[PDB]
């Protein structure tokens, strides 16, 4: 079949925090784990369970900083602005209603705190390395080094 | 992130041939897993390690007989018929360059016999069910239900 | 830009059920024609435009017979079967919630009646023949060789 | 079914160099029209036949400016630098070879010179506007506003 990995890929080394705001390593996350979520309309946190883990590799990445705190995926990912109140990408697909992320943007904190994207740059490594999609149920989102990332895998 | 699982994927009821010739559930592989694999070109069996498990859902579903034993997966997948020497599915994308999977093709066994597809019908479950795509290091193939299928996570 | 065409597409000597009630070979199709298409919902047949021709090659070929007539097209096409009130595949994608398309189903023929599929044959060509992928407008539906196919192009 | 416009698509204004070094706007190219190509290997000008135009829509584009010129197209496109010998996308997808473009990056003109990149904005329209992707047989690549763009038409 075809899948579509949408919201991207993280590097083994991104922090997944947890229903109990512990924090573990995207890469021993596994079927099951309890992680913090949010709801958008909503607007309140609550636990939701992993459902399925996709392991690639990747050469070509995108590091986003905010403040001294950053984070390292593929250029597809999809992030919340909750001050522009959009889903936002480096790179969105055409015709997916995702708008463009933009240098000093905003994220949203797992505190539910705004923080403004400082610095956005292309990175290439030597050779391949790991990436890992998560799917949430319900809420179809995480907080990967603290701030909330969509992710769902679909087709 | 757009992955193409070209083997497709299997029920998670479906045997896995290990190193050893002992049979693993598919919902049991893990990473590091040293399954029998196939060289084509060579026509030498070979063990080989999984790199790689994707979990997806599907209610629409194909099952290939080959006399009483059968293997259930999704309608594009990707078996090796070794009389024709040419990975088949019953259901080819387009400009792919697989041929069409039909009633009296063979399949290649385990031990490397030629085995006879006797039946292909189509399977609906009233429920989505849990379905399996391994990827094997070098080779890319192994042994689902004792006949050789190819598998692979390809980036788009 | 990745572009799935919904309702595959068909070989050029395929009849396409004109506005103006004659058949014009669906490799004659231009921008701005107008064809006899349905709703499903209203259950009646309209005029619409179409928008886009999609034009592309192919050695294997999917056969459907229906009384002592024929289409030929791509293995996953989309055709409405009015008995169950579904739109069928030979091979449907296993995310695109479409039922299988079997011997003894139904298709709609222009003229509203229900006719069955007498015979389903998978068959190859010695070299490539021109397929084309017609979308029309607001039914996103048209009659291929009299009966009622499915077409349309998303990102 | 299943169709990867590798090479994205141009804004309906975008002009397209024919053969015979005249420009007419993309939506207006037919199959058959002829347009300069690029052989990268003979480093020489070919002219090609289209054999295809797909035209589909998108509210989210890419402006590329090189000086005073600039071609509008999507995010996934493909533009030959000819100072690193690399074909390159604002937005390449991570599994394709593609390197990434960016300020002060080159492009070759339909007369063979270096042209700078001065500018790389993205944009969403309010509506959505026409795009179209062109296949060039041989090549696979024409010149959009005088720059050299790949586009191909490939299944999955
Ligand atoms: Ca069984
Ligand atoms: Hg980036
Ligand atoms: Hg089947
Ligand atoms: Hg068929
Ligand atoms: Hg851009």
């Amino acid at each position: 079949l075809i899948l579509n990995l949408r919201g991207g890929a993280f590097v083994s080394n991104t922090q997944i925090t947890m229903a109990d705001k512990q924090k573990k390593f995207i890469n021993e996350i596994q079927e099951g784990d309890l992680v913090r979520s949010y709801s958008i309309t909503d607007e309140t946190f609550q636990q939701n369970a992993v459902t399925s883990i996709v392991k690639h590799e990747a050469d070509q990445l995108c590091q986003i900083n905010f403040g001294k705190q950053h984070v390292v995926c593929t250029v597809n990912h999809r992030f919340y602005d909750p001050e522009s109140k959009l889903w936002k990408s480096v790179c969105p697909h055409p015709g997916s209603g995702i708008s463009f992320l933009k240098k000093y943007d905003y994220l949203l904190s797992e505190e539910g705190e705004k923080l403004q994207i400082t610095e956005i740059k292309t990175f290439t490594t030597k050779q391949p390395v790991f990436i890992y999609h998560i799917q949430v149920e319900n809420n179809h989102n995480f907080f990967a080094n603290g701030v909330l990332a969509h992710a769902m895998q679909v087709s």
